[PDB]
């Protein structure tokens, strides 16, 4: 049932490390590589970020601002239709991977080299380190509408939720999760994760005790995942230089 998104007119291998989807259903991908790019499928274009070096993760907020991590160890943002990027004041990032943006503009980064997740509130000049414990190469972060934060503890083969109320770390009941990397949370609290070296994508329903394997086929190193308002799931299928899409919408009287 999946489809491959038709990125056309492109002079470089797509190398998709990250994937985000805005309200209009524009799809954005970080194209890894020495000369990093963010590519936007509507036709296809390239956003005027300058000097991206191996960009690893992206997110798009409700205003259409695109936020990107890269291996210059920073987060760059581009406001919709701007051609002037700004570098957010994160400190000490070491191989930032996935990032997330919550409804108040706060930016969260899986800081893989420091085995932590860092937070920067909107307009603040200093970051916070979130109270996770025992992380080993976190690659992916997601934040729900309830301020719960979710991380892929990659080398621990687990996903941890820092609950907004208790500030407790819960190892979410994924079933046999391996080397989880990409993650997203949809508006129903459902958590999607890529198991990146085992080439599956799994989901966990909010408040549920176990998980399921989404019916993707032919994945090769899925490193990110997004989900739109139709609860369509998009995957950065990194080894295949493509993004694949899987719709969840029900079929009338079938």
């Amino acid at each position: 049932g999946q489809t491959v998104l038709p990125f056309t007119g492109i002079d470089f291998r797509l190398s998709p490390s990250g994937v985000a989807v805005d309200s209009a259903g524009n799809v954005y991908v970080t194209s890894e590589g020495m000369y990093g790019r963010v590519v936007k499928l509507a036709g296809t274009t390239v956003l005027p970020f300058n000097g991206l070096y191996q960009p690893q993760g992206l997110a798009v907020d409700g205003a259409g601002t695109v936020y990107v991590t890269d291996f210059n160890n920073r987060v760059v943002t581009l406001a919709a239709g701007s051609n002037n990027q700004t570098v957010l004041p994160f400190d000490g990032l070491n191989y930032p991977e996935g990032l997330a943006v919550d409804t108040q503009g706060a930016v969260y980064v899986a800081d893989r080299g420091n085995n932590r997740v860092v937070k920067l509130a909107a307009g603040s000049k200093t970051q916070t380190v979130l109270p996770f414990t025992g992380l080993n190469d976190p690659d992916g972060v997601a934040v729900d509408n309830s301020g719960n934060v979710y991380v892929t503890d990659t080398d621990n083969n687990r996903v941890v939720k820092l609950e907004a109320e208790s500030n407790n770390q819960v190892v979410l009941p994924f079933t046999d999760i391996t080397a989880p990397w990409g993650i997203a949370v949809d508006e129903a609290g459902t958590v999607y994760v890529t198991e990146h070296n085992t080439n599956q994508v799994v989901k966990l329903l909010a408040g549920s005790t176990t998980s399921t394997v989404l019916p993707f086929t032919g994945l090769n190193t899925p490193l990110a995942v997004a989900v739109d308002s139709d609860r369509t799931v998009y995957v950065a299928d990194r080894g295949n230089d493509r993004v694949v899409k899987l719709t969840s919408l029900e079929h009338h009287h079938h």
